[PDB]
């Protein structure tokens, strides 16, 4: 299988992200929005996420990590089933506290180790394996796509924040990710081709089977 991931080239700190989006439905996969730095940045692990079970698009889950230490999922119920229209997701990344917030209410909180290492903002689909319980078994449904119209960020202390609305590709504040898979229980190979660009501007990120799936 082929799947997408779509990251800044830059490097983000403290700050307000908001993402308005729309996450792909099936067992088997996530689709989501988050930050993220590591070691291949020479950095540790540090990581804030908002992530859609595929399995449940009536649920969204809420983790982060701290010099790679995880374990602070909350699933919290939406209220609607989000894979049927776009809503805004965001979180207040401070230095001592997390909030995220779901159509402009606080769902979430929270405040023990909070992240501090600037990271990348990543959108990914993909299918796993090696973790039936958590997300389903993939069962090889295809294509699947995950929207998203735009991202925002505001800095605290920081330089710029931005707007980007997805009209287009533009490479020179992001790059579509290429040629490699994550590997572990991520069960799919990035592809460039995977990223586009829908006429009503919005960012479409596609899941499709490779020749040895059929
Ligand atoms: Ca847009």
């Amino acid at each position: 299988f082929d799947c997408a991931e779509y990251r800044s080239t830059n490097i983000y700190g403290y700050g307000l992200y908001e993402v308005s989006m729309k996450p792909a439905k099936n067992t088997g996969i996530v689709s989501s929005f988050f930050t993220y730095t590591g070691p291949a940045h020479g950095t540790q692990w540090d990581e804030i996420d908002i992530e859609f079970l595929g399995k449940d698009t009536t649920k969204v889950q809420f983790n982060y990590y701290t010099n790679g230490v995880g374990g602070h999922e909350k699933v919290i119920s939406l209220g609607f089933d989000a894979s049927k229209g776009f809503h805004t997701y965001a979180f207040d990344w401070q230095p001592g506290y997390i909030k995220w917030y779901v159509d402009g209410v606080l769902k979430h909180t929270a405040t023990a180790n909070i992240p501090s290492t600037p990271g990348k903002i990543m959108m990914n689909l993909w299918n796993g394996t090696g973790v039936d319980d958590w997300l389903g078994s993939y069962n090889g449904a295809n294509p699947l796509y995950a929207e998203y119209d735009w991202v925002k960020y505001t800095s605290n202390q920081t330089g710029g924040s931005f707007f980007e609305p997805f009209n287009s590709y533009n490479s020179g504040t992001w790059e579509k990710a290429d040629g490699y898979s994550n590997g572990g229980v991520f069960n799919c190979t990035w592809r460039a081709n995977n990223v586009n660009f829908t006429n009503d501007g919005k960012l479409k990120l596609g899941l499709t089977s490779s020749a040895y799936n059929a």
